[PDB]
């Protein structure tokens, strides 16, 4: 009845790791750029380092819990933790921030390519959360990290289990049901705000009318570079009946098809003739350098 959960904690001295700069912060304190340096691997490993009252350790502790218990390449997984007068979590260093930012930085060099790729790799992300038995409940593009711009991984599982209105499913607002359809719906709501290039879903409605607004079946509008095949796609996200809403495995096969002759399913002024960072550019990425994911103790 329910299989053991034999990821490993890893406990991480504070002399092994160094602070270099404030990534950001908020009301949970301060996430870090940083090196890791463990024992005598000669290896530096570049990481987010996450820093953090009872209830709030019991938060981030439970975070901790669901971020070690994840090993999929679309999913950001906890490198250890350090126990400190504060606790701080060790992640991986996602160097180019949030896909949200991104979007909206980048706009002009973004081809539909890149979109629809970025929708197949949530998609795996999320279908690995759901064999899982992981039901996300703040799946958003604040929310999915560009390691580079051709991989992108889904974080953030400080609401995860075995309040974003704007992202949430109807059963969710009105009656608090989370299942994986739920993240489905959460899912459409990222997809619209890729193609929007960053927009705001529902800007300016207040949060308490969004559940009034859905009830009428009002829904987000077609951005002007999707064609009817993938705004179709959003809207079933967007179904009343949860078992009506695709599943991520039917999501990968669907966005996988459309980028593989991404023009004809996205419609962008200059498309092809778009160029972003890759691992084969000048100045792109220092001795003894390994990313987290080739780091496998
Ligand atoms: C609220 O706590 C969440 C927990 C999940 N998290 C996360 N998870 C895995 C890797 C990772 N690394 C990570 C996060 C980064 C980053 C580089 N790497 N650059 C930024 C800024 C410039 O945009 N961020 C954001 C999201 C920040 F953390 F500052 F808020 N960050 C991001 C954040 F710490």
């Amino acid at each position: 009845g329910e299989a053991p959960n034999q990821a490993l904690l890893r406990i991480l001295k504070e002399t092994e790791f160094k602070k270099i700069k404030v990534l950001g912060s908020g009301a949970f304190g301060t996430v870090y750029k940083g090196l890791w340096i463990p024992e005598g691997e000669k290896v530096k490993i570049p990481v987010a380092i996450k820093e953090l009252s009872p209830k709030a350790n019991k938060e981030i502790l439970d975070e901790a819990y669901v971020m070690a218990s994840v090993d999929n390449p679309h999913v950001c997984r906890l490198l250890g933790i350090c126990l400190t007068s504060t606790v701080q979590l060790i992640m991986q260093l996602m160097p180019f921030g949030c896909l949200l930012d991104y979007v909206r930085e980048h706009k002009d060099n973004i081809g539909s390519q890149y979109l629809l790729n970025w929708c197949v790799q949530i998609a795996k992300g999320m279908n690995y959360l759901e064999d899982r038995r992981l039901v996300h409940r703040d799946l958003a593009a604040r929310n999915v990290l560009v390691k580079t711009p051709q991989h992108v991984k889904i974080t953030d599982f400080g609401r995860a289990k075995l309040v974003p209105i704007k992202w949430m499913a109807l059963e969710s607002i009105l009656h608090r049901i989370y299942t994986h359809q739920s993240d489905v719906w959460s899912y459409g709501v990222t997809v619209w705000e890729l193609m929007t290039f960053g927009s705001k879903p529902y800007d300016g409605i207040p949060a308490s009318e969004i559940s009034s607004i859905l009830e009428k079946g009002e829904r987000l509008p077609q951005p002007p570079i999707c064609t009817i095949d993938v705004y179709m796609i959003m809207v079933k996200c967007w179904m009343i009946d949860a078992d009506s809403r695709p599943k991520f495995r039917e999501l990968i096969i669907e966005f996988s098809k459309m980028a593989r002759d991404p023009q004809r399913y996205l419609v962008i002024q200059g498309d092809e003739r778009m160029h972003l960072p890759s691992p084969t550019d000048s100045n792109f990425y220092m001795d003894d350098v390994v990313d987290a994911d080739e780091y496998l103790i």
